């Protein structure tokens, strides 16, 4: 429905007629100091003719002030919903909904990237974006159809400006943050009152999955989900529960009009709005979007374009940022508001560990193991059991844990603590640092992984300065954590003695080279 | 019914629009050719405009 009637005519005559129409009308309506002038539009046919002829003008190149007049009169017209103006024609005020719907439909053509006029295109796009942002922020009452049209328009323009691969110096690089921010703000405002239908949620989730290669998307999602989860826990438990810290602006993104019941649905839907963050770890999955496949048809240069696109170099940082965001969410849920610098004691009102595992651990486990099978995305892998390693140490005394989670955690611990060839310093340091009370929490069967921890400590404590680990963690804190771990294992031999310890031989996991893998090692050795 | 939509706009831009929109139509109608270009207008809105 956004196709203009004037497209049938040749380009030159269409440009000429569009310029001729927009010159006096633009110079009157768009330009200031025109108060008191009678409106040039009086009839519905007049306004429809004017709307169509202006709509064709957007496709024209940004040379001259014709596009400036078009965008100015568009911004003036869309502001009629917020408050009537003298320059607004009377029939527009009489029937605002249909006319603003048609204007929004026409505005879709504006956001299409152009050849060489990006210097003014960025300014015009940001002006239109902020005009729509203020239109929705202080919006008057309007039907939900207008809200749905606005949401579809925002999704369409974001798809137009984000789906193609990022080229350095393009408009998309400079406008991605603004586009995603305004999309999230308008979506939150819509969920405040309209609460869009599930089909719109599905369409947004399908479309947003194709923009994961832009670094601003994950950052905005993390900020908004942090704000939502802070708002949720502000009343889920009560004032007794520690309050999640949140920047004032991010807390201001959500409006306070939302009732308590409506917060949970939108929080869950936005938490699952982005796809599985583990997908960011896989470079092939990201480089498989329909636009990328169409781009792959145009790909004829280096054979490694499946993994050497210009926009595929930011994947490790994006994955690390997503993992940091989810770790912050888990810390807020658990009660460790402050980072990890001392860490406050867990709140007595925290939920059970199994519920936290059900809610988040699947993503955490997948993110840890995907890089366990894979020194490229080491930061995300380290943060993965930063979160996990920390979750289990916060269990309440005498609390049952589902054995599947314990088995997965033990397998992760065994995989992480390797020194022969499959050694990764960041994940090993994170695992050592994040779990001092690991053995002291009387975890069921934790004593199986004891020989692996003993082997791991032999390569860190005798070291003088820890050159390998000095670029990831503070050597003194790492040494303190190692001492805490070792000091919690000294009583074990004399307490147990001749008691056998089971060995899990599923491959080249054991570090010892005594040719006694099929033998339970006693603590005396 | 003889009133025109373009009357409200200034006369210079009105005549510019008129000539720029009627010149291609006159060129197409003149010098008939065997090839069928399916005219230029397709829908009700186009012919109305």
């Amino acid at each position: 429905g956004h196709t203009s009637v004037l497209h049938s005519y040749p380009e030159s005559v269409g440009r000429e007629v569009a310029n001729a129409v927009v010159r006096p009308l633009g110079q009157v309506l768009g330009t200031p100091s025109v108060a008191g002038s009678e409106n040039l539009l009086k009839t519905d046919k007049e306004v429809k003719w004017t709307m169509e002829v202006i709509c064709y003008g957007l496709t024209l190149p940004l040379d001259g002030e014709t596009v400036k007049y078009c965008v100015d009169v568009y911004t003036d017209w869309i502001m009629a919903l917020v408050l009537p103006k003298d320059s607004i024609p009377l029939p527009v005020i009489k029937e605002p909904n249909q006319y603003v719907q048609t204007i929004l439909k026409h505005l879709q053509n504006l956001f299409v990237p152009r050849q060489e006029q990006g210097s003014s295109q960025i300014r015009l796009c940001l002006q239109v974006l902020r005009a729509i942002q203020k239109l929705a922020r202080e919006s008057s009452l309007m039907a939900r159809e207008t809200w749905e049209v606005l949401l579809l328009f925002l999704l369409q323009i974001n798809d137009i400006l984000l789906a193609p691969p990022t080229v350095q110096g393009g408009i998309a690089e400079n406008l991605a943050e603004k586009l995603i921010g305004v999309l999230f703000e308008v979506w939150l405002l819509a969920c405040t009152r309209c609460f869009p239908t599930p089909p719109y949620w599905k369409t947004a989730k399908e479309m947003v999955a194709n923009w994961r290669h832009h670094p601003a998307v994950v950052e905005q999602w993390s900020k908004v989900i942090c704000a939502l989860t802070s708002r949720l826990l502000r009343f889920t438990y009560g004032p007794s529960f520690p309050a999640f810290k949140v920047p004032d602006e991010d807390a201001s993104l959500i409006p306070p009009e939302m009732d308590n019941e409506c917060v949970a649905q939108t929080w869950f839907r936005f938490l699952h709005m982005l796809s599985n963050p583990v997908d960011l770890s896989n470079p092939a999955i990201i480089s498989s979007t329909p636009k990328f496949q169409e781009q792959f048809l145009n790909v004829s240069g280096m054979p490694q374009e499946l993994n050497q696109y210009p926009c595929l170099k930011h994947l490790p940082q994006i994955f690390f940022r997503a993992m940091r965001g989810i770790s912050c969410l888990v810390d807020a849920f658990l009660g460790i508001s402050r980072p990890r610098e001392p860490r406050p004691l867990p709140a007595p009102r925290r939920p059970k560990v199994n519920s936290i595992l059900n809610l988040f651990g699947s993503w955490l486990f997948d993110a840890a193991f995907v890089h366990c099978k894979l020194d490229n995305y080491e930061a995300g892998r380290a943060e993965a059991c930063g979160t996990l390693c920390r979750i289990f140490c916060s269990k309440k005394t005498g609390e049952e844990i589902l054995p599947a989670y314990l088995s997965r955690f033990y397998m992760l611990l065994i995989q992480g603590l390797q020194i022969n060839d499959y050694v990764c310093h960041p994940v090993l340091a994170s695992v050592i640092l994040n779990s001092p009370p690991l053995f002291c929490c009387d975890l069921k069967g934790i004593d199986v992984v004891v020989p692996y921890f003993i082997s791991a400590l032999e390569t860190i404590l005798p070291d003088r300065e820890l050159s390998k680990f000095k670029s990831y963690v503070n050597p003194t804190e790492l040494r303190r954590s190692s001492i805490n771990i070792l000091l919690s294992l000294l009583p074990l031999p004399h307490h147990f003695g001749t008691v056998k310890s089971e060995v899990v031989l599923e491959g080249k996991f054991s570090n010892d080279d005594s040719s006694s893998y099929d033998k339970p090692i006693t603590f005396l050795s």
